[PDB]
């Protein structure tokens, strides 16, 4: 099987197409395959004596609503600046706490956040899931992004073909994080780096049978010998009719929007090491689109059985744009599985209740949470919009949950997911208070004052504030593991009877 006689047949299969570009659309795929990041320099420039100070001695990941696409950044930006003890002096106290950021702080970083941020097609496709016309970035730039896939969709217009189609297969290396950052830290097994955990390569593909392409693949004509954290490699079989060019050195750049349905998943070896090798094949994504929506209609008539809700409440939404569409489907079933088992039968019903009175939904999604409707329709500053694992949207009476990110510091997502559930309780706890304005349970006047004395005894981030120390404690008074049950009841007590209190106050209500 000849590489170079398979890559020269590509090629000329392309010959015409790459020979009528222009150069605004050579450049339009240079600038589509090498982002263009931000500039250092002028950032710095722009800020103030106080700005470029405080930006010393800010400890950066201990920020909850940035990605680490833009936390690595902003630590590239502060050694920038401390150009002579420094490095030792402003790096001392580091493990020491993993305290929560000063209210001045956060206001900094969450401007700061609007003026770094990479011109990234690619990117922009995949966060957003193809919906670009959402409204988490500047107009313009949101204006500009649309310019440029508009024209780059016209540029790929030549389908692979009849003939070559079934002659080729087509290879994609992809670090596992990518698709699963939680499964992926510890997909690579422990003790040995070389190779996988078989219960969780099992648990990998027990979920993945379907795969969604948002934004332009560039996949490899032959297999390219895998980086450093590139785990996973793809060997996907194009159909008759799929759109792609021709780059430089070997290489294909597919249309957007396609689906993907995974045919075979394995373990493979290449050079004494093991990898995960995905067998793919080329399907229209509305193929895909169906088979979720049917997934979503389906969960919601389980759901709505089970929960004495009307037949046809819309509760659950399936919003799925991405690689690792499927799992997103499947983990959303062991989710709510895990919180109809630790919770209440009465506290659940009456509960979700009140978030369908006030239109909301359960969002299980693999885009990323300010292009989320049920959050940015309430959150018309973008320096206020968040991104995280996940989130309760009071305005929206939503919960939003992102599939492929990692949690601060949290086992797995059914955990999360009653956190998030926990922040409900409070809502409507408060909201029982006082019908007339709806606040927060942990706005009133007790537990302001119960917070302030068993704040810091639970978790780390519960020390964030009221709503976030509610609902750590709410979280962890419903673990499967017994032993952290009792804790919340021995290091923080009138918090434990607190929470229980609006328990019984919630479930007694007519
Ligand atoms: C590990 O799985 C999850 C992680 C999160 S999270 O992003 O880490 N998180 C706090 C966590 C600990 C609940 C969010 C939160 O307070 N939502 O109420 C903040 C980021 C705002 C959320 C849901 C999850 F399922
Ligand atoms: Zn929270």
């Amino acid at each position: 099987l000849s590489r170079y006689e398979k890559w020269e047949k590509i090629k000329q299969h392309y010959q015409h197409w790459s020979d009528s570009l222009s150069e605004e659309g050579r450049g339009l795929l240079k600038k589509l395959q090498i982002p263009i990041e931000p500039k250092k320099d002028d950032i710095i420039h722009s800020l103030s004596q106080e700005e470029k100070e405080l930006l010393k001695r800010i400890q950066i990941d201990s920020s909850d609503f940035l990605s680490t696409e833009e936390k690595e950044f902003l630590k590239k930006l502060q050694i920038d600046i401390r150009d002579e003890e420094e490095k030792e002096l402003l790096n001392r106290i580091q493990v020491d706490s993993s305290n929560p950021l000063s209210e001045k702080e956060k206001e900094f970083l969450k401007k700061l956040k609007l003026d770094i941020q990479p011109y990234d097609i690619n990117q922009r496709l995949q966060d957003t899931g193809g919906l670009i016309d959402s409204p988490s970035i500047n107009l313009d730039v949101r204006k500009q992004y649309k310019r440029d896939i508009q024209n780059i969709d016209a540029l790929l217009h030549q389908s692979i073909g009849s003939t070559l189609y079934n002659k080729i297969y087509l290879y994609e290396n992809m670090n596992i994080n990518n698709l699963t950052a939680t499964l992926g830290a510890d997909l690579v097994d422990s003790t040995d780096n070389t190779k996988i955990n078989r219960g969780i390569f099992n648990e990998f593909k027990k979920n993945f049978k379907y795969s969604i392409s948002s934004n332009y693949m560039i996949v490899d004509i032959n297999e390219r010998p895998a980086l450093d954290n590139e785990r996973l490699k793809w060997r996907i079989q194009l159909s008759p009719d799929t759109r792609a060019g021709y780059l430089e050195n070997g290489k294909l750049i597919l249309q957007r929007n396609i689906g993907l349905e995974i045919k075979d998943v394995q373990i493979i070896k290449q050079s004494e090491k093991e990898y995960i090798r995905i067998d793919a094949k080329v399907v229209p994504k509305s193929k895909i689109d169906t088979k979720i929506q049917e997934a979503q209609l389906n969960i919601n008539q389980e759901w709505n059985k089970a929960l004495g809700l009307p037949k046809y409440t819309k509760l659950i939404t399936f919003n799925v744009h991405n690689r690792y569409a499927s799992n997103i489907v499947e983990s959303a079933y062991l989710i709510l599985n895990e919180w109809k088992n630790n919770i209440q039968s009465d506290l659940i019903k009456k509960v979700t209740n009140y978030l369908v009175d006030g239109n909301g939904r359960f969002v299980f999604t693999d885009i990323t949470l300010p292009n989320i409707a049920e959050q940015y329709t309430h959150q018309d500053e973008i320096y206020e919009q968040v991104h995280s694992k996940g989130l309760y949207v009071p305005e929206s009476r939503s919960i939003l949950l992102h599939g492929p990110s990692k949690g601060v510091e949290l086992r797995n997502d059914s955990e999360g997911f009653i956190h998030e559930f926990g922040h409900a309780v409070d809502d409507y706890a408060g909201y029982l208070l006082d019908k007339n304005q709806s606040d927060l349970v942990t706005n009133s006047k007790k537990f302001i004052d119960i917070f302030k004395e068993e704040g810091s005894n639970l978790t780390s981030y519960g020390r964030t504030n009221e709503a976030e120390f509610f609902a750590e404690a709410f979280r962890l008074m419903h673990s499967t593991d017994h032993a952290e049950r009792l804790k919340v009841q021995k290091n923080a007590p009138k918090t434990f009877q607190f929470i229980n209190d609006q328990i019984k106050f919630i479930i007694n209500s007519l």
